[PDB]
């Protein structure tokens, strides 16, 4: 699987988009927006902050609906290149201990770079707890040598990938648009990649640092 049970409100960043159900996660940048990867994108997007276990009410969760997306104006769907969205919400969130904003980098994190990798569900179910309970996993950032490797020809400048290689710990299919965040910064954004108790295939994540410049720009003018 990889991964553990995180506790609720322990990763206070993150949300989850639910159009009816829980489809894709996300990050909290301010009391307004939201981060997301691209291939979330979807009409009638409601967004779930304060969440544990997204099949029942525990008591801390609010949720907004999204007023405004904003697709990266350069992703590709085809081979994900520029996989980043940002969501405006339609009334400000209440930020609390277990309701917070996570910081973006100034400066882009460093191959072996521990960072926390968050998400609803890989696929499975059974591990520790629920695809219903947040689960969290630690990796280190890769060598781009080595995530080149392990996908030849399809690797962008706006790329990393994070997890261990050989049937380590990684996500599945879940987790979609989630946070990847290290040194108390979002470094990136959970994309795509290939299998999950399978082998040597790193997870693909969005490499966050490169957009700062046009997130700050697009949020301000929003």
């Amino acid at each position: 699987v990889g991964g553990y049970t995180c506790g609720a409100n322990t990763v206070p960043y993150q949300v989850s988009l639910n159009s009816g159900y829980h489809f894709c996660g996300g990050s909290l940048i301010n009391s307004q927006w939201v981060v997301s990867a691209a291939h979330c994108y979807k009409s009638g997007i409601q967004v779930r902050l304060g969440e544990d276990n997204i099949n029942v009410v525990e008591g801390n969760e609010q949720f907004i609906s999204a007023s405004k997306s904003i697709v990266h104006p350069s992703y590709n769907s085809n081979t994900l290149n520029n996989d980043i969205m940002l969501i405006k919400l339609k009334s400000a969130a209440s930020l609390n201990s277990r309701v917070a904003s996570i910081s973006l980098p100034t400066s882009c994190a460093s191959a072996g770079t521990q960072c926390l990798i968050s998400g609803w569900g890989n696929t499975k179910s059974s591990g520790t707890s629920y695809p219903d309970v947040l689960k969290c996993l630690k990796a280190p950032i890769l060598s781009d040598s080595s995530c080149k490797s392990a996908y030849p020809g399809q690797i962008t400048s706006n790329m990393f990938c994070a997890g261990y290689l050989e049937g380590g710990k990684d996500s599945c299919q879940g987790d979609s648009g989630g946070p990847v965040v290290c040194s108390g910064k979002l470094q990136g954004i959970v994309s795509w990649g290939s299998g999950c108790a399978q082998k040597n295939k790193p997870g693909v994540y969005t490499k966050v640092c490169n957009y700062v410049s046009w997130i700050k720009q697009t949020i301000a003018s929003n």
